[PDB]
């Protein structure tokens, strides 16, 4: 798969079986999703960007199906305006930025 | 060129001849740089990030030289911890996200 960047590179991912629409984001160091309940086993963390920071819950070894692949990665849940799949996941998938 | 996403995809760009280090950001709709003065023909813009909104100065038709290409694009200026090149520039450069 190749994504021109005219539109936002958004895809459907399933996180612990729940479909979510996510942004493939090379500028994001971490992955953060909203509207999913991941349970009790997390660590309270913070994540920031333009405009400041937000509280998050960090989950490890989360099952993810996306772009026809199956991976386990660290995902944060928090009040993000858009769901993000950052470098942690992109790397696991073998995705690259090319010119 | 190809960028594996193990490290942040950061390159040197010259903005109206001035060198700056920029992050190639598929998740960003706009481009925002700090610490270059681009002059007085700007219009103020409010831009939203993961943690909040910031005030920016938007400049149009800025000459950019990056990855051996020359483009003219819109650039905002404001307090960003990291200089970012978003989809507006990535598109004009002809970059893609591939898997
Ligand atoms: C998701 C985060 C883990 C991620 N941040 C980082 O990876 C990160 C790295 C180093 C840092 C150093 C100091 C302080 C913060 C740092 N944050 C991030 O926000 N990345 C940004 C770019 C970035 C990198 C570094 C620092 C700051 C910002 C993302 O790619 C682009 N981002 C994706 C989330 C949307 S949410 C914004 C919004 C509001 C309402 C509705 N819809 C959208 C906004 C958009 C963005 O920042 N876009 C620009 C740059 C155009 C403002």
């Amino acid at each position: 798969p190749q994504f021109s960047l005219w539109k936002r590179p958004v895809v459907t991912a399933y996180i612990e079986g729940q479909p979510v629409e996510v942004l493939l984001d090379t500028g994001a160091d971490d992955s953060i999703v909203a509207g999913i309940e991941l349970g009790n086993n997390y660590s309270p963390k913070i994540v920031g960007g333009i405009g400041g920071f937000i509280n998050t819950k960090e989950y490890k070894n989360v099952e993810i199906e996306v772009l026809n692949k199956k991976v386990r990665a660290t995902i944060m849940t928090g009040d993000t305006p858009i769901n993000i799949f950052g470098r942690n996941i992109l790397t696991a998938l073998g995705m690259s930025l090319n010119l």
